[PDB]
DNA sequence: TCGAGTAAGCAGTCCGCG
DNA sequence: GCGGACTGCTTAT
């Protein structure tokens, strides 16, 4: 096989590399790598190396990496550019793997671990590591085994061995319900002292050294705790055995308020799953506890136990160990679904970076572009310091707040990357500038043509047209990958809807789910078989279809993120190719594109309707336009349609056969106006929305910018079995809104859009009447909590203290002394509840850590003093009032003359 | 919240507005 | 009571 790296590090003048050799075996080597850098040279000197602007360079080969680093410093002292890849390990990878890397994931050791630490006196701080590590579960992907290290004897209690027999039994048998599919994969090792546990763990680690190391909060807790505990018991040298090269660094992570330490393990790639999840899941969760995320992702029940976790080992060591094992498995289950490890490997090997650098799109793109340029013997520029400066972004149209009955939307494929490609925007393609007119003049095609030679953006920038820039070339490659995966995602989505339709008429029989590839649209034969399957088989297929859709979503949405982040990197001062001229060229072109096509669509529809100055485009934000289709429907007349699906078909056909060609003509003209390199503004129909035929539903509404709701029947060619609410920006979509209130507001919206005013009124009246019965957690607001100390003045709120911070201060006063009280953690999220006048907490609200029950001794008081009236007004009535005023509806029935009878 | 970007919404504080 | 100046937070794209 072709060789591929696992990890790479620079340690002084050596590159240390772990890799898979041509026979599929893991190897390690130390290489005295001699890096090269570059300086500009005269024309007279013959060279094969040129910088991205075509200026000749001479290659400097250094005796070692330290000499090269020192040369860079001396060049700074002289005031001359030192060109080339200054991150020498990336140059090493480029030289050693000068081909498209094909990797075999089955040869990569992926380790997933979790530790337990009993701590009677609060949270066990990893920097101190003052308490025994009393359990480690470490899953190894090559062995496919869970290795469980269990401490039986501790200063906090001696316990009996964990029983795999009890672990496997149902909870109704007094067991722990460790899933049957992993029971045979557990290798259980009890220890009568912590020193032998840790020594054995290190020997195990030496034999099965992780390449990818993951888990939940492993970077912020487990890794520093293990390292520091081992360091405390044995000394530094023993702790450094967690690194295969025996090198570690305490790394200080900081943001704007406060800093924290992590431990860099040289020769390991740590991908903490909480951080993978935050970057790649496109959620914003009220809590990031593993129990909360597991429930959300997997629909598994919370791991229940009596008493605090600090007393679980002594009271129920059996459950303690079983829950440690289950926690490790839950991360594996989340990854089986979301596939973020697969994503990280894919993108890491594509860019030729340390796999952990997938968290940094700047590093990822730096490597991709470097490797691309190096293939042509071109030399990358030196990175430079820039002051942070603002620059303009997207245009957002101010909508007229209203109900909107029939709506069709249109959206550009990968807009900003497509602009980069169309205009040919790159560091080395800048051709000059032209005299800019107001944007309005370009939008209305009255400004003089910018250039008859170069490709232009309405910010004044001109670009070469003779050859693609490196940014366009490389963004296109990742875009094409994205397009492939989006195809699989949408097919799986369409397939899911076929199965949902089939579930209306399930067959009474015993059978199996069909063995099919859900990434491809079901054939006629598969569809006929589906119509004869049982509900059980259909539901199994639906689950599999949905999992395939999720896999496609991960692959496509994060490649979209990567290419959009290349645009973003152009506006980040740490990017080697930072240039606000190019960042602004993209955003300003984007503004024009939106408003240009708004004009073109209005013009087209006014023509086919025989009107003048009528506004068909009701809204647009950044890219998409939303078009009112009322007049189109009315042109034929609602009575002509047999059912909802008939007018959806009609609008689908109208959009595709009439509107899209007009939009295409419109953008082709804009391309010629700007003299762009290639027409790539492909705006296709997105949503078709409206009320069910014959209903009193309103279809949709806008309250303002970034705030709307639509009842959608078809989305990008997926025809839903049941209509789907597309709600953007409204409180239903905000993690700060209480769970039960999201649910209620969503149902109010559903009733508004699908059923009408009377239906809304019936539901509102009931919610208002019954909501005090809702569980306190489900009606609590959520907020991130920053700068708690800044507003703490002797335990009381300082000037301008935020409401949620005031709540935390109230909580802190209430738990003074209470030893079984969780502390609110700076920068994490809290639940927040209002409190009625005269409550014993002495303030108008209280807050506590999100994802948790509030501690027992104040819970009864919070429940007794909760201000349901304020809660309802702020979280439910106020937002609903906004929805209904915008939609011109009443959520309460107003008096009429009929009341007199 | 270490990790690409800007636009813009709403909650809440403080305090003016005769 | 509502709105502007401001901080804080969270969303749309
Ligand atoms: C979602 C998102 C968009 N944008 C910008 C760049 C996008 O091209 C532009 C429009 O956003 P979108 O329409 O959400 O996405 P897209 O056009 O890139 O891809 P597609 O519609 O094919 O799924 O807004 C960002 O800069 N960052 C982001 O995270
Ligand atoms: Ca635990
Ligand atoms: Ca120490
Ligand atoms: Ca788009
Ligand atoms: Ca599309
Ligand atoms: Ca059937
Ligand atoms: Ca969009
Ligand atoms: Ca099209
Ligand atoms: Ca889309
Ligand atoms: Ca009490």
């Amino acid at each position: 096989m072709k060789e591929f790296y696992l990890t790479v590090e620079q340690i002084g003048d050596s590159i240390f590399e772990r890799y898979i050799d041509s026979n599929g075996r893991e190897r390690t080597r130390e290489v005295e790598y001699k890096p090269s850098l570059f300086a500009h040279c005269p024309e007279s000197q013959a060279t094969k190396y040129f910088d991205i602007y075509g200026k000749p360079c001479t290659r400097k080969l250094f005796a070692n990496m330290r000499d090269a680093s020192q040369w860079i410093k001396r060049m700074e002292d002289i005031g001359l550019e030192a060109l080339g890849m200054d991150d020498f390990k990336l140059a090493y990878l480029s030289d050693t793997y000068n081909y498209e890397i094909k990797y075999d994931h089955t040869k990569i050791r992926v380790a997933n671990f979790d530790i337990e630490v009993t701590s009677p006196d609060g949270f066990p701080e990893p920097s101190q590591a003052k308490h025994p590590i009393d359990a480690i579960t470490h899953y190894d992907s090559i062995d496919d085994r869970f290795y469980v290290f269990d401490l039986l004897n501790s200063p906090y209690g001696n316990v009996e061995e964990w029983s795999i027999e009890i672990a496997a039994k149902l909870q109704e048998q007094g067991g722990d319900e460790v899933p049957s599919e992993i029971i045979d994969k557990i290798i259980y090792m009890p220890f009568d002292n912590e020193k032998e546990l840790l020594m054995e763990y290190l020997n195990f680690w030496q034999q099965k050294t992780p390449v990818i190391l993951t888990g939940w909060n492993v970077e912020s807790f487990a890794i520093p705790y293990v390292y520091n505990r081992i360091k405390n018991i044995f000394g530094e040298s023993t702790a450094k055995r967690l690194s295969p090269h025996r090198k570690t660094r305490v790394k200080v992570i900081e943001n704007m308020y406060g800093s924290r330490e992590i431990i860099t393990l040289f020769g390991i790639s740590v991908l903490d799953y909480i951080d993978l999840y935050k970057k790649f899941s496109f959620t914003n969760q009220p809590s990031y506890s593993l129990d909360y995320i597991s429930e959300f992702e997997l629909n598994v029940g919370k791991l229940k136990y009596d008493g605090p976790i600090s007393k679980l080992r002594e009271s129920n060591h059996q459950r303690y160990i079983s829950y440690n094992i289950i926690a490790v498995y839950r991360v594996l289950q989340i990854d089986a679904k979301r596939q973020f490890i697969n994503l990280s490997l894919d993108m890491g090997y594509y860019a030729k970076i340390q796999i952990q650098s997938v968290f940094s799109p700047i590093k990822t793109w730096d490597a991709i572009i470097f490797n691309s340029l190096k293939e042509q013997n071109k030399v990358i520029p030196q990175g430079r310091s820039h002051p942070v400066q603002p620059y303009p972004g997207a245009f957002v149209k101010e909508p007229i707040p209203n109900r909107y009955k029939y709506v069709m939307s249109f959206d550009l494929t990968s807009k900003y990357p497509s602009i980069i490609r169309q205009v040919n925007i790159s560091p080395e393609t800048i051709a000059g500038t032209f005299k800019v007119a107001p944007l309005h003049d370009y939008i209305n095609a009255v400004a003089e043509r910018p250039s008859d030679v170069y490709s232009c953006s309405p910010n004044g920038m001109m670009y070469y047209k003779d050859r693609d820039g490196v940014v366009p070339t490389e963004i296109t490659k990742v875009f094409n990958q994205r397009k492939e995966h989006k195809g699989y995602m949408l097919a799986a989505q369409r397939n899911g809807e076929i199965i949902k339709e089939a579930l209306h008429n399930p067959n009474l029989s015993v059978d199996e789910p069909l063995d099919v590839d859900y990434r491809f649209d079901f054939s006629d034969e598969i569809k006929e078989k589906i119509k004869k399957l049982s509900a059980k088989s259909l539901n199994e297929m639906l689950f599999r279809a949905q999992r395939t859709e999720v896999a496609g979503m991960t692959a496509q949405i994060n490649r979209k993120l990567l290419i959009n982040s290349l645009y973003g990197a152009l506006g980040n001062v740490w990017f080697r190719y930072y240039d606000l001229r190019n960042a602004t060229a993209i955003t300003t072109f984007g503004q024009m594109a939106l408003q240009w096509i708004e004009r073109k669509v209005n013009e087209y529809l006014n023509e086919v309707c025989g009107t003048e100055g009528e506004a068909f485009v009701l809204y647009g934000d950044t890219d998409s336009i939303y078009v009112s289709a009322d007049k189109i429907i009315d042109k034929v007349g609602e009575s002509k349609f047999r059912d909802t699906n008939h007018w959806v078909d009609f609008l689908d056909k109208f959009a595709r056969e009439r509107m899209e060609p007009a939009i295409d003509r419109g953008f082709r003209e804009m391309c010629e106006y700007m003299n762009n390199k290639q027409h790539l503004m492909f705006m296709d129909r997105e949503a078709i929305a409206g009320p069910p035929l014959g209903s009193k539903g309103i279809g949709g509404f806008w309250t303002g910018k970034k705030r709307y709701a639509l009842n959608v029947w078809d989305m990008e060619g997926t025809r839903y079995a049941e209509p789907k609410l597309k709600i953007m920006g409204l409180e239903t979509q905000k993690s700060s809104t209480p769970k039960a209130v999201q649910k209620a507001l969503k149902e109010c919206i559903r009733r508004m859009l699908q059923e009408g005013e009377e239906s809304l009124q019936e539901y509102f009246k009931e919610f208002e009447k019954e909501f005090r019965q809702l569980n306190y957690i489900s009606i609590a607001s959520v907020s991130s909590a920053n700068n708690i100390a800044k507003y703490d003045v002797g335990g009381f709120p300082g000037p301008k203290c935020p409401f949620h911070i005031r709540g935390i201060l109230t909580y802190n006063r209430a738990i003074k002394g209470n030893i079984d009280a969780p502390q609110v953690v700076e920068g994490e999220k809290v639940y927040v509840l209002p409190l009625r006048e005269g409550n014993p907490f002495g303030d108008k609200c209280i807050a506590w850590p999100s994802g948790t029950e509030i501690t027992d001794l104040i819970k009864d008081d919070v429940l007794h003093w909760m201000d349901y009236t304020v809660l309802l007004e702020k979280t439910f009535i106020k937002p609903l009032e906004g929805f209904t005023s915008a939609a011109k509806l009443d959520y309460e029935k107003k008096a009429s003359l009929f009341d007199m009878f």
